[PDB]
């Protein structure tokens, strides 16, 4: 049997699970009988970048109609989709597009939680889960529910829970201290920088077997660079409310896990609107979309000399916005260092 904690156990199930990868490559409208599980590789996803990528070329420049039409057939003979009984679309349309670089953001991530899966677990000296667990090789720990550390982040949770989007309340149903293997090595040089912060990231359960083992990650050369708002980085909230939504939970599937990154951010280079950034700006750090809300500044908190921004929130002075919330945004994936992953229960309004 297993010599982890219970927490931890039922972690390990619930990022593992197969039922769950299924479910997520069907709403993505994957044919699973044409593409099962078992048959996506990295070289095939990079591909299907490519292809996205000289398509958006296509819309945006003008290219032939044939042209669009033939690099569809392509994608959709790459990636089998089911539309059921209705036509399938072209990808003619940059939303749609946009729509299709997320799903392939996923599937990589859903493809190294399967390939870890079907890996060594020939070990009867382990049980199951101990063994996937090494697999991660990512230290989890369970924070204290009554320690110090909890209690601010319980009051990150509460405070940040934004206006807009109190459709669902949320409790922490768990706290995870994580500790990846050599990444507090690899973001050593940044402790240099000022401007460090506690930070979210919300995503499916079905890409942290992956974001736990590979880390948090850029999109690859391949993907194109409009598939992404401010660019191919990786991004962050100060509100738990926008990062929540990207864990894609509902009344069926109410629970959903979330990260607490320190990311060394230094001078943002700030925008009030979307930029398909390549170069950052020499001083420049990072990229920080400004938003008519945020936490308040006042009530801004240190956890191990890093920033936490618990305010509650408050709207910002600036109106030409686009941007509902901040946004934060790095380029180099060693200016970030995982600390907690929560696991939250959202209580959806009925
Ligand atoms: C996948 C993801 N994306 C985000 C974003 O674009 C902006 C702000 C936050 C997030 C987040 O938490 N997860």
């Amino acid at each position: 049997k297993s010599k982890l904690a219970k927490p931890i156990q039922d972690l390990i199930k619930m990022i593992f699970d197969v039922e769950s990868m299924k479910k997520a490559m069907v709403e993505f409208e994957i044919d699973l009988q044409k593409m099962p599980l078992g048959k996506l590789s990295k070289r095939q996803i990079q591909s299907a970048y490519s292809i996205l990528n000289e398509v958006q070329q296509a819309v945006s420049d003008g290219g032939s109609e044939s042209q669009i039409l033939d690099l569809s057939n392509r994608f959709y003979t790459l990636i089998p989709h089911d539309f059921g009984m209705k036509k399938p679309p072209l990808l003619s349309n940059l939303e749609y597009i946009q729509a299709k670089v997320q799903m392939l953001d996923n599937l990589l991530d859903i493809e190294v939680a399967y390939s870890l899966l079907r890996g060594g677990n020939e070990d009867g000296d382990k049980d199951p889960i101990d063994i996937n667990y090494e697999k991660l090789r990512t230290d989890i720990k369970v924070v204290d529910k009554d320690s110090e550390e909890a209690k601010i982040i319980k009051q990150y949770v509460k405070n940040t829970h934004a206006a807009t989007h109190n459709a669902y309340d949320l409790k922490v149903v768990e706290i995870f201290r994580i500790e990846r293997e050599g990444e507090s090595q690899r973001y050593k040089p940044f402790k240099q920088l000022h401007n460090r912060q506690l930070l979210w990231h919300g995503s499916r359960t079905t890409n942290f077997a992956g974001i736990l083992s590979q880390g948090l990650r850029i999109a690859p050369p391949e993907a194109p660079v409009t598939g992404y708002m401010f660019g191919k980085g990786i991004y962050f909230a100060d509100m738990v409310s926008k990062s929540a939504n990207y864990c894609h939970t509902s009344q069926a599937d109410p629970i959903g896990l979330i990260l607490l990154g320190e990311v060394a951010l230094g001078n943002m280079y700030e925008l009030k609107n979307a930029s398909h950034i390549t170069k950052l700006p020499k001083g420049k750090h990072s990229v920080k979309g400004l938003g008519k809300t945020a936490p308040d500044p006042t009530a801004t908190t240190t956890l191990d000399g890093v920033e936490v921004p618990l305010g509650n929130g408050i709207s910002t002075g600036i109106n030409d916005t686009c941007l509902l919330y901040n946004e934060y945004i790095v380029y180099d994936v060693a200016q970030v260092n995982l600390k907690y992953l929560l696991k939250l229960k959202f209580n959806y309004k009925t």
